[PDB]
């Protein structure tokens, strides 16, 4: 679920405010997205967007009770490291990994403030 994804980002980037810093950035970070990514962070979000699209088409996930935004899974944060629990079912496990990869990607790229709130004519 989104609140668990927020927890993962914090696990990796303690000094961030997830829902604020990674929203309305580039052509892909935030609800929706399309066009040419403007930088590396924008590319992480393009990848995460595609992962969620795949999860919504997974057979093990029930239509739209098991969606990525509200499906809770089991995970743990150990020394700024993220672990998806083996007690999770198939659908829960795929979503946990989408979030895990994004949290890591975010922690490995630069944040360019000049790319906040760009108009669509630039994508
Ligand atoms: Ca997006
Ligand atoms: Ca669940």
């Amino acid at each position: 679920a989104l609140w668990q994804f927020n927890g993962m980002i914090k696990c990796k980037i303690p000094s961030s405010e997830p829902l604020l810093d990674f929203n309305n950035y580039g052509c892909y970070c935030g609800l929706g997205g399309s066009g040419t990514p403007v930088d590396d962070l924008d590319r992480c979000c393009q990848t995460h967007d595609n992962c969620y699209k795949q999860a919504m088409k997974l057979d093990s996930c029930k239509v739209l009770v098991d969606n990525p935004y509200t499906n809770n899974y089991s995970y743990s944060c150990s020394n700024n490291e993220i672990t998806c629990s083996s007690e999770n079912n198939a659908c829960e496990a795929f979503i946990c990994n989408c979030d895990r990869n994004a949290a890591i990607c975010f922690s490995k790229v630069p944040y360019n403030k000049e790319h906040k709130n760009l108009d669509m004519m630039n994508c």
